[PDB]
């Protein structure tokens, strides 16, 4: 039950956020929250109730949202899982997601051991 101050967490965590918004070309389409009125796809919010992305997962991260690191784990495989539901498998954006997905993987492994 260990706690984490704020600012910790924010230094563990963020190089493994940097490293995903850096990825390019994958990540850009994760880089800003879905509008699905500018996409034409006015089905996306009865399919994925709890959308997320790279820049609001920044912002709780500079603003004390996450408690504990599981959070922020939590609301990476939310957002990977939200692009996973909705997209076909053969699509751009499935096959960016998987990719970012694998940089996640490697990324944060050694940071949870060393964390929680
Ligand atoms: C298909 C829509 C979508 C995007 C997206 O941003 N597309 C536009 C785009 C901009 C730059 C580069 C590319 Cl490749 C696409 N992003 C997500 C997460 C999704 C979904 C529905 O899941």
């Amino acid at each position: 039950k260990k706690i984490f101050k704020p600012e910790e967490l924010r230094q563990a965590l963020m190089p493994t956020l940097e490293a995903l918004y850096r990825q390019d070309p994958e990540s850009l389409p994760f880089r800003q929250p879905v509008d699905p009125q500018l996409l034409g796809i006015p089905d996306y919010f009865d399919i994925v109730k709890s959308p997320m992305d790279l820049s609001t997962i920044k912002r709780k991260l500079d603003t004390g949202q996450y408690q504990e690191p599981w959070q922020y784990v939590d609301d990476i495989w939310l957002m990977f899982n939200n692009a996973w539901l909705y997209n076909r498998k053969t699509s751009r954006v499935y096959k960016y997601c998987s990719k970012l997905s694998e940089v996640f993987e490697q990324e944060i492994d050694p940071v949870m051991q060393s964390l929680g």
